[PDB]
Formats: C-alpha cells, structure tokens, sequence
C-alpha cells in the first residue's frame, strides 16, 4: 500500500482527489468508483475545479516549486507556471487560480492565465487559505502575522477588484485553520489552541457565532462549511469530529471513528445535502424513511467513512458503511 | 535663475530642502541662512530628517531609479540603492525609510538600512503617501484603488510591526493627498476634486472632522499639519492658501498672495508655534505684544512669504515679509 | 600599489582612463595631472567620452553584467542598465553608445539613453569592436565567426541608419585586434597570429595596405590610428611597439622599452599630432627646434612612456621621460 | 463556399497546398486528387516539404503566434512551438525551418527542432523571403531596410554556417518580391513599383539580368522560378501574368486569365518540367507530338488554370483546362 | 516469441510475407531487412504481388471470411470483400485475383476489383490451387475430385477468356501438392502418398516428367518452380528438401536441415538464379568463383536457411547461414 | 386453334409432349391418342419422361422461372421448385433431372428431389444441352464460349459423379444444336451455320463421322439420334429433313414436306425402330411385305408427318399420311 500525501474533495463535496507517492486518483461519491488515476510519481496537492477535467498538480519535490494544470479527459496540459520557493496551497474558482508560498501570493485568472496581482505576505509556513468558490463573492482571506497581542490578524482580499476590503482582529494567537461558505457570505477560523471557533461575517466583519470545541487545547486539522451553510466540520488530533449547527457554544453532533483506527491520523470531512434512507433496512432506534445529513469522513490512512446525522436529536452519528481507498 | 523642481520642510517644519536643475540647496527659518548646497546635478527628491544632516537624494534621471544617502556634515555616502524604476516619494522618520515607486513600497530601518518590508499596492502615479515621523505612533498609509464606486481606499500600515492595520474608506473618488500629525494621531485626506477634506483618526478609524474647501472643484497640492495639531493648512490652484482649525465646516483663515504671483505655481506651507510679535511696528488694527502663528508658505517660482493669523479672529492673514529664494 | 585591469585613452588621446581593484583614475596628458578618483569598488570598464564628464563604469563582479553611467562633475547617476551576462566591452562617439556581450551587441543613443538596436551575433569571448568616434561616418565592426576557410569575417555596420553595410573578408584566421580612424574612414585589422596586419578602406571594402609585423607569430593587444590617420600603432607579447605609417610593408619605426620592464605586460599606445622640442636639451643626433611626434605608452604594470619619432628618419625612438601611474 | 486565406506550391511545383477559414487541404497536380484534408479551423499558413508527409501550420487566430508541425501520415503532432507576435512567414528545406516575425527571423534545425541562430532585422511587415530548397547551397535573403536612398537592401544569409555572405544593393525602393532557384544559384527581386525585374548571382553578387515587366507601376504578387532555372514567373493585380526567360529585358510570354475572373484576385503559379502533348487533340496552330511547357496558376478564389508554353515562340500561351479547388 | 500462421514467397522468390498470431511481417531476401510490419491481429493469409505495395490479408477469426487488400506504401485500404465461408487460399497475378473457399472459387480481376467468374468446384479441404503468374499464360489449375479411380482429376482453367481448357486426368489417388512455372508453360502435382512426382505440360496436356520421391509414403508440404524452371522443390515431412532437375527419377540434390531442428516444422522453400560466390571463403571441397545456385529454405518455427547448389555436381548442399525470422 | 409453343417426344420417341397458350397435351404415336391434357393455362417447357406419368411444366411467364413437377396419373403434385430467371430447358432421364437457366445449370435427383450439383457456366441464351436417357452412360454436355478462334468449346460432364470428364473442341462457331444416342456413347454438335454436323465418341473424344449439310448456311432446329444409332436426323430453315446414316458426308435420305406447308414451321423428328408394311396398299415402286424405317415429323403449326426410308435404297422418302395435333 503506497503512501498518501494529500486529500481532498473538490468546492462541492461530491467528489475525490488524492495524492500519492506513486500518483494521484480521482475518485467520485455518490455512484463511487475510480474517476480517473496516473502513476508518474509523488504528488503533493491535487485541486480541482467544479468536476470540468481541470486539475492542478504539485509534485513532491515536477518538483514542489513546479505547478502542472493538466485536462484529464484530453490528457493535455494547459500550461506549466513555475514558481521560487515550494508551494504550499493551490485553491481555485471558476474565475481564479491562486498560488500560495510562504510569504508570497500568486494570484491569476483562471480563463486567460496570465499573472494579475501578487500580494507580499508574512510569513505562513502552515499555508493557510480560504477561497470563496463562487464568483458572486470571491473572496480570498489570508493570515497577517507580526514580523519579528495583535498576532491573528487575517486580511480579507477581494479577488474580484484586486483590493484588500477589511483587516479581520480574529484571535489573540496564531490561525490554524479558516474556511470560507460555499456562497462567500461566512468564515471561520480557529487559532493554534483549537479551544474556540469564531465565525465572522466578510462583508460586514461582525463575528457572529463563537463556538467552544473540546475541553482541552488540541491541534485542528481542517474545518469545512456545509453547502447550504448550515452546519460547519472541525476535525482534529484527537480521532474526533464536531459538527457545529449555524442554524442559530457546544459541538451539537460528534462523529466518533472505530476504534482500530490509530489516533495519528489526519481527517478531513464534508457534510452533503439532506437524503432520504430506508429506517427498514437500519434501526436506528420509525417511519419507513426519514431525511439524514450524509456526512463524509476520509483519514490520511486511506479509508472513507459514511454517516448519518438527525438535523433535529444530533447526538453521536450512526456510521453506515466503511470503504476503502486504494482498493474497492 | 534656475528652475525648482522639488520643495518641502523637514519633520519639524524649521528647515528648507530644494531641488534645482543644478543641484540641491537647506536653508533655514527663523534665523534664516543658506547651511548647504552643491551644484551636482538635476535633483527631483531632496528630503530631509529632524536636522541631523542626513538626506535622500534621487537624480532628475544620478538616475530617477537611483537614490543616494549623503551626510552634508561629513560630506560621505551613507550607500547607494538602485530600483527597478523611478522613485516617486521619499519620506523618513527617525526610526523608517520609505521608498515609493508607482506600484511598489519600499520600507528600509534608518540606522541599519537593510531592507524590512515589500508591498505591492496597485499603481500610484502621483506617488501620494503620509508618514507619521514619531516612532511612538509610526505609520504609514497609502492608496488602494481598485484594478482595471470605491476608489478612495487608503490602507492604514503600521511600520513597526510591518502589518496592516485597518482599511479606510477615505472618499467616492480618487485620493490626491495625505497628511499625518506629528505625533501620528490623525490622518487627513483630499479628493482629486479638492471640495471636501476629511480628517480620520488613525488608531479607531472614524471621521472626526470634515472641511469644505473653497466654493468650486480644483486641485490640491498638499495638506501640512500644525505641530500641536491645532491647525490644517491646504493649497490649492486657485492662488489661496486655506487654514482649518482642528481645535472643534468653513477654512478658518485664508492666506492670500500678493496679485503680482504667477497662478500656475506649486505653494507648500507650514504652520509654527505662536510667537510673540511687537504690534507697534506692525499696525495690525492694542498691547505692545500679541501672540501671532507664523505661517511660511514658499512657491514654486522661488520665494517665500511669511504670515501671521490671531487664533481668535482668524480671518484674512496679514503678510510680514518676502524673500527670495535662489537668492 | 593596487593591482589595475583596464587602461584606455579618451577618442582623442589627450586623456587617460584607468581602472584598480579599489577604483578608478582620470588622468591628463600634456599638463599631466589627476583630474579625478574615487576608491569605490574593482572595476573592470572605465571608458570617457570626449572629456565632457562622461563616463561608463562597470563592476568588476556594481556586478560584471551591470553598467552605471556617471556625470563626474555633477557627481551624479544619469542611468543604471543591466545585462543578462557579463559585459565585455564599451565604446561611445558623442551620438551613440555601444554595449557588446560575448553573443550580443546593444546600441544605447547617447543623448535619449532608449534602446535603438540589437545584434545577435556569432559569439565573441575577445570582446573586440573598433566605433568610428566622428558622427559624420557613424560606423561600428563586429566580427562574424562561423557557428559550430572563412574565419576571419568582419561585419561593417552603420550606426545612423541602424543596418549593416557591407561584409568583408579580412582575414583566414580569427580576428583578434581592431580599430578604426577618427574620421571613420579606414578600418585595420589583425589575426590571432598577429604577423599580418590589414587596412580596409570602409566605404568601398578594398584592401589598402598590407603590413607584415615582426619575425614570428606572437599576440597583438591592440591598434590605434593617428589623428591625422598618419601612422598606426600596434603592441604585442614581444614587449616592443611598432609604427606602421600611412601616408603611403614592414614597420616604420619600433618602441623598445627599457629592459627593467617586466615581459608579461599589457600594453597600448596613441599617437599625437607633432610638437616643436628643444633640440639644445636633448642631444638626438642641429637646429634649436625640430616637430617630433610624441608617442604616449601606458603599460599594464603601471608606467607612462614618452618617446618621439621623426617622420622622415623614422628608425628607433628616443625616449624621453617615465612617469608612474598610481603615484 | 469557404474563403480561403493561403495557397502555396511544394518546394518542386508537383504538388498544393491551401488554407481556409474552416480547415486546410492538400492536392496534387499530375494525377490530380485531394491528397488531404482536415476541417477544424482557420488556417492561415500551410507549409510542406519535399511530400515527406511533414507540414507546418499557423492558425489564423491555434493562434497566429503558435506554430504547429504534423505528420499527416502518422496524424501525430512531432512539436509545438510559440512565438511573441503573429507568424508572418514559415518556409522549409530537408536541413532547416525557419519562422519569421515582423522583426524577427528564427532558423532551427528540421531533425532534431532545436533552436540555432536569431537574426535582429528591420521591421518587415510584408513578410518577405526567399529560401534555396537544396542542402548544398542553403541560402537565406531577406531584406534590410533602414530605421527612421538605400531602401532596397537584402541580406544574404548562409544557413549551413549560421553568418551572412554578403549585402546585396537590390533596388531604391523597398522591396516587393523575392524568390531563389531551385539550386541555389540565383536570387530575383522587384520593388514595390513592380517595374523593372533584376536578377542576382547569390554566390557572387552580381546582377546578372534586368528585366522590364510591363509599362506602369503595378505591385507584384510572388516571383517563382523554374525547376531547371530556364523560365521566372511574376504575377501581379494586372490579372495578368509575365514569364521571363533566363536562357540569356520584355516578358518573353504572357497568361491571360479567362475575362469573367475577377482582376482583385492575387495568383501564384509555377513551371514545371516540359511534356508531351498531342497536336492531334489541340489545334494550336504540325507534327503529332511536341514538347509543351506545362504552367499552373492558382487565385485565391479557388480555380487552377492549367497553360502550355512553346519555348521557341513564347507568346500568349494556349489555356487547356480550368479545375476547381475546393470541389471536383 | 509469437506463434506465426503462414509463410510465403513472392511470385518472384526476391521478398518474405509471414503472418502471426500478432501480425504480420514483410521481410526482402538479398539486403535483408524488415520491410514492413503491423502488429493489429492474427493473420492467416499474407500474400502479396511482385513487389507494388500491393497485400491481401485474412484475418486469423477481420474475421477468416472477409478478406482485406492494404497498400503499405500509401497506408490506405483498396477495399474489402467478405465471403460466406472461411477463406482457403488467396493467389494473385498483375491481371487477376482469386479467392478460393472450400467449394468454390472467385476470380477478380486486379484492377478493377469487379467481380468476374465463379467456379463451383468439388470441396476441397486442402485449398490447394495454382496460378501462372505470368499475364501472357494466365492459367488457374484447381483439383476436381468425385463427388460422394478418378479421384485426381485437375480442371486446367484458362483465366484470360473465364473458360476451362482441358481436363487433366494427374493421379490415382487425391492431389496433395501442386505449383505452376513462371512462364505458366509447365505443371507439377504430387498425390497424398508423395511417392511419385508427375510434371504435365499445361498447354498440351502431356505428362513430361515423372520423379519417384523418396521411398516410402510421406507428407509432401508444397511444390515450387524455379524461375528459370530449371529445378523443382518439394519439402515434405522427412525433415528432407528435394531438389528436381528439369533440364531432361531420382532426385538431383537434397537439403538436410540441422538436425536441432524437430522433424514436425513445415517448410517452403524458393529456387534463386545463380550467383557467383568466393570460393576462397567457403571451403566447398579450385578457381576462386565459381556459380552457386542459391536456395532459401524457411520453416513455420521462424529461420531462414541458405543452401548453394552445384548445378553439375549437386548431392548434398552446403550451408552457409542461418537467419532467424522474429529477430536480427 | 391456340398456338403452340413446344414441342417434344419422349426419351423413347413413342410419346408426343406438346405447348399451347391455353394448356398442354399428351399424344401417343403408334396407335394414336390423346392421353392427357389440361386447359390451365401457357406453357413453354413440357418434358416428359419413358412414360412413367412424369412431367415437368414450366409456365409461360405459373412464371417462365418456376419449374413444376406432375403426376399426371395421379393428378397431383410431386414439389414445386422456383429459379431466379427463366428456365430455358429441362431434361431427364430415369436417374437426374437437369434444369438450365442462360449462365446456371441446376443438377437435381430424380428419386429424392433434392439438389445435387450447381455449375456456372458461360451465358447460353440459346438453352443448349444434351442428355443422355441411359443411367450407364449418364452424360451431360453444355457450350463453353469465351466471357467477353475457339467458340465452340462444349463441356462433357458426368452426371453419376458429379464431375466433368473432358473439354471437346467441336467447332469455331457457336454451337447451335446437340443431341446424345440413347445409350450415351455419342454426341453429335452443330454450328450457327449448319453447315458442318459434327459427332463426337464421349468416352474416347475424338470426331468419328463428318456431315455436309445441303449447299447453303442456315439455321438449324434440332438433332435426334435413333433408337439403335444407325440414323441421325436433323432439321432445318430450308423446310427439308436430312437423314444421316451413322452405320459407317452427305445426307443419307431427305424428307420434303408438302410444298403447301408454311416455311416458318419449327420442325422436330423422330426415327423409330424398322417395321413391316405392306407394298400392296403402298405401290413404293415387289414382295408383300418390306421394312421400311418409319419418321416422323410434327411441326410447330400443328401438324404430323410419316414417312418411311428404304435402308438399302435411301433417297427421297415417300409420305405416308397427316394426322392434325389439336384436333
């Protein structure tokens, strides 16, 4: 089994990318199967757009500094943009492509391909990005740390007229991780601490949800917005997964994985829109079908997970079924 | 009679920097002398610090790109930087350097003068920036307009920690310029249509005060603070000097050169502590001594012109004296 | 005694350019005298204009690939230009100013500074051109080696109208030295084997003279015209200086230094128009006063030679006197 | 019935090939056929070499700037190639490709296509050449006009070494029209007067003949010469078209297109190796059988005009047939 | 290495045609070398005419029934014709094609490619047939055998007037082998005991040379003419080559192949006219060239060997190299 | 009176098969009836085997393509087979039934029915064949012309093995008429012109008798053999009937019909076996009784003739009487 270096869903959720050492998949969700693979070599991210045989390839070291957007239904490549240092997040909408280092931001327009507008940032060696996917609101936020309490402030950038809007005062410590909703109305951020998840507004910059995660202070993986904005994901260290309810404090449902799975593990989850199962066929403990929130779940370790949450009794989530990436 | 292609005062307004077509020449105010000079060449940027004898010198295009660091007391170079291309604005505090090109901000430490910080902000050809000079409240803000209403974003930019503050949505239309207090308090910013002047308060970032400025739109040259910050003074095309007092609408006083002035010169003022002047040689229309704020207001044409304004009656400003500078 | 990489004199060989690992020095030559110095940087290309306090400097790696162009007297920048290598020679006439790589040839106006043309030419490691310093024949000469007998090719390109003229085939072998006359009107050439030296006339491409140098093979440093275009004057690895006169084969008159010298010196010369010396003083071997042409050799190891040559006996020349470069 | 932007002959006259707004097409001329085809866009120009199956296309705008080399046989793409500005010329030999720009001329190497020589010209905007097709006398002209009388300067320019030979004084204005013989041995140029003809010895550089062509300034279209150097062919906006015998002044034979063609029509043709023709089926006004210069005019509106020239008379030439491009 | 299907000279004996269960194969004979190849499918029938890019392929099951004509040189398909059973045997002149099933023949004419004659014959296991190559004798010879001694009877049909000439009354027992001269002037059969080799003259009918082949019953493979029709060769099951001469029994010379070889490989054999070889290299136990009539002998295991003949001496032949088709 | 379109006698020549426009009807000779008919409708083919109440009927176009097989005695219907194009002859005997179309040839059993042999052969649009009635010597010969001097080549082929035997280069016209002995032993060829009768020994192949044929070329209509093969009879355009004595040039005996007879009549013969007739009613011009070799002779207007030829004597023959078919 070879080792995975990247996962991700795409801007809606309903499908798969990954990363290998060998190469890279694309696997899709609701009929699963094997979109599409290709073993060159190490790859480090995989992004790519809404479905459209658009991909974006960063090798791992092609090497990490070298980015590759490639058509998998014509097998071409659009183009090859190569870059300093090593990239550390590539996020995309229909309208831009945005290329993150250390302390530099690439921005381009996704149609033409040329280079629009570059932004001098301080220093962020964990890569931290938010793209609003549409073009309505395209909005990206990025971290301002001080150059050596004032230290998680996060810049909202208007993709659209290449102009900073705001200056967001987000958390006294460092950012760990920020999502951006699906319609570019929301945001979320959480600091190193993980203890407290803030949602600020982007147009206006009113916080408006401030929500306790955990007890103790604990590492956060990713964060990720449901489509419809209703509910937001935090997966963290501690082999655990909250789901916190924007339908207005405590996590209202949590998602516990089996235990043979090793607590070192990276999660990253997405929430889908409400499906209709058959009660017959699972006692949850009834009428025949009733709607649950179909909930995602995919671990570095190469498996996918599939759970069912009541938008009403929340509570720990039934899991369904448990496949397996790399295989069947 | 060579032309003058740059004028401004030092931090402190007490001192005189000029730029010839032949060289560069310091004067001073109030005991007024001419402390240096050379005859080098075109010189565009002639910027000062508190005194100290140190400068930044860019050549009329010494290129345009270059900039030169020379101190007049040692007659040395401090270094030498060159940049991609030409140099729009310099400005400097005892504690920051900064370098403007149309599209770029260069910001340097003064003593060290290695380079801090890079910014790339959307293209500024009338090279329009404001530098608070005390390194309590250092910060520097520039325009960011859109790229191709708001167009009259400024960004707020603290130097010390080398992050942005805030963003500012200073006007609907172009910004033409920005001034900073003494102390780096306020912040004062002018439209391309010179109608309307706002002053915002750079650590909360409301508007304090707003100024309507003369009766029909035309363009400002610049915008000065008083060093107690009392006082605003703007000038503008149409040969008068206006005067806000920010001790809180309508200029307070305004300045009025003599008729003989050229109308297409480029004015720059300064305002002082008020001083005591002897009204019996001057027949103001009385005390032997009443404290007057002098006003020193140089042209573009080469000379200087020295004003007086009583704080209470405000009102059209007596002038004293002229002298002439190149001369 | 700092080491020196590059001696020149100016297009009418009244002046004298010089280049240390610490700076560079202008000299002058009839009332001999250092007109100017600065203890700078190593550098590599220090070339002048007809006096007029023009000058091209180029670090010696201030990199190899940059240029910076300075005004002495105003002690400023007109303009700094990079290159993507390593500049290999510079030459200026009072209208155009010429930049060659080792693969390319840049030609700079000299008044606008902008760009005019671009060569791509055969690689040049020698960096050898030859600049006609009058406006009224504006003509520049590249060589042309085949890529990989007709080696040996040489491509006559004018300056005014920016498009070559016309391609001579000089010579079998590589060039190594060229040089044209003040007026533009000759252009002489030499081969890597330095025995046979060829004078074509520019305009019309034909062969004029035919010089044979020396006895055997041995490398040529450079060649340089008379004002007048009278005599032409090559040095070589033997250490003597030969005069080859145009008025009209073998050498007309040889430069022998003193034997002290040391060998492995780099040496050019230049020829000035005849001068009225005291034959009292001097025992030539008599009437007071007869014109002797005064000959001007500056060595690579730091020294000045004045000799004179009769343009009737020609033969040996007397030497007169021996200053020392750096002291 | 599609426009079309470009025709040209094979570096032999045997062969054609055409461009138009909806594709390219390539025929042949003895046993005439549509050798190939291909409708996928705008193409503006169609080069090919010795057949060989090799091609060159530039896309009207698969912009103008991209040059694109297809093997028809293998329908494989050998490479692709981009360029700063629109491609305004493109010619072959089996040793070297050369693509000039507007100031530019870039040379490879046809094998291995990796680049050799640039040469840094005047501006050029009429695209003007002229390339020996044969290996042992691989010569390059193009002209050399100054930079704001010696206008009409061209340069002489040796491929297999990569350096120019000489400088040739052609004419006092600029130049309209240039072309080199099959074996390298010739060069002709016009003006844009299109008045005198003259004729230069590329080896030497001396002008060997001077041709009048016709009475008033006119421009020239294309100059070609014959495959055995005996015949040069100038056509014009006269409608008319001029051949003049190089055996050594007046055009020693003339072609006039059928009148209903239309004179704002631009024709390029070519001479091919003399025939056998039976005098039994033409009346030329007589023995059988005797040998009759085969000529072929193309226009741009889309028609092949096939003559035959006596070498000994000359004169109007007799037309046989009349085909039609783009149909039967 | 792939099993191959079929072996078989040109009409000339100068070129190679094989086919396998991968594709096909075009060899030549004097410069050897791979001419051709294309690795589609299998092939069963590869046959070919003197040289002119022209082939007629069968697929293995392109299914055995539809039979395919390709020009190698120019890539394309002439045409295809489909057949309602399993194709037996294809043969080819410059004036006509034939296709033969179990039970009847279909004769073409080459150019044209229109339908012309159909034979309904007795079946024909075997596809045994024999065309004259030759335009100016064009005869077709097929087995006629009872219907269910008379049991060898060959129809002697005469392909340029669609007729039959005569009715040849070969053998006892049934035809196993059969081949015609390169002018068409003579013929050879041979029964499936291959005891007695019978050689008629086609033109008149006459039996005019009878050979005993070896002594007791075995296989015979096939039969093939010499071009100048001065030897015959017959390669049967023994392992052994026999060599006829029919410049007037027993045979005149004999081939061993190398006893490496297994005894159950089919081989063909080709005759080729004399050439000079240098004694003083080859100690053949003497002048230093004297002529070896060359003889090329290849098996259905993939080698190629090389016998010299004495035309006066004969016996047993020398070898002098063994080739390996598949390979170098 | 309809009007006929075939006529024909049996294997035997004891029968008489005829055609009309409206149906078909059966005769017999010696003692003379009508045995059968039917006013079905046209009929062109009407083939009858050696008696055994088997017919084959081939409508006039019942299509001229479909072939229908009879039982007369039992009035039904033994199978119906159908062809592609028109039949254009059908004959048997007591082993194969042969049915021809202009360029195929169809082979069938007479016992089981089914389809034996198919032979494509050369275009006959004439629908010439020969069959021998004899099981011993079952033979089958058809033309072969070239497919567009040897024209007429004509095909032996063995009906018992389905195989053909030899190719007989008969003649270098197109052959018009053949005719196979009962036994099967020869084959007698005639060509478009008449001119040459030519017959063939099957088994061995070669020409055993030559005939010359009246004076002039015309056309001629059939050949029958007789019982025993001593006599061949043949008719033709020139309303006479040769009679050709095989017991062995020119015709043995001629057969002259009425001079009132129609010239167009298509003509048939038969010879039958000798018998006894008495010279008393006949004054032949004598013993009582002599055999005389009865013919007769029924042509396509609708009439019988018989004659009788003196073996010995040969000549013209005497007529006998006229009967009247179709009444």
């Amino acid at each position: 089994s070879p080792t995975i270096n990247f996962i991700n869903f795409n801007q809606t959720g309903t499908c798969i990318s990954l990363g290998t050492s060998k190469g890279f998949k694309i696997f899709n969700c609701e009929p699963f199967g094997k979109f599409y693979s290709e073993d060159s070599g190490g790859y480090a991210i995989v992004e790519m757009l809404f479905s459209t045989s658009l991909l974006a390839l960063v090798g791992i070291g092609l090497s990490a500094a070298r980015l590759r957007i490639i058509n998998t239904k014509k097998h071409s490549i659009i183009c090859e943009v190569t870059f300093p240092t090593s990239i550390l997040s590539v996020k995309m909408n229909k309208s831009r492509l945005v290329v993150l280092l250390q302390e530099q931001i690439y921005i381009y327009d996704i149609n033409t391909m040329r280079l629009l507008h570059t932004i001098e940032t301080n220093p962020n060696p964990r890569g931290l990005m938010a793209m609003s996917p549409s073009v309505a609101n395209s909005y990206l936020v990025y971290p301002s740390p001080p150059k050596v309490i004032k230290n998680g402030d996060v810049i909202v950038f208007n993709l659209e007229t290449l102009q900073p809007t705001m200056v967001i005062e987000a958390h006294k410590g460092e950012i760990a991780a920020m999502a951006i909703s699906f319609d570019g109305t929301l945001m979320a951020t959480a600091s190193d601490k993980g203890t407290i998840i803030r949602v600020f507004d982007i147009e206006t910059g009113d916080k408006i949800y401030q929500f306790r995660r955990g007890t103790y202070a604990t590492r956060i993986y990713s964060i990720s917005f449901s489509e419809d904005s209703q509910y937001l994901a935090v997966t963290g260290s501690s082999k655990t997964v909250h789901i916190f309810k924007l339908g207005h404090s405590r996590h209202f449902a949590s998602l516990k994985l089996p235990v043979e799975t090793n607590s070192h593990v990276m999660t990253i989850s997405s929430i889908g829109s409400p499906i209709d199962i058959d009660t017959s066929e699972y006692p949850e403990l009834h009428e025949p079908v009733m709607k649950m929130v179909p909930i995602r779940v995919v671990s570095s370790d190469g498996y996918l997970y599939n759970f069912v949450m009541d938008p009403e009794r929340g509570g720990d989530c039934l899991i369904l079924s448990q496949y397996s990436i790399l295989m069947d």
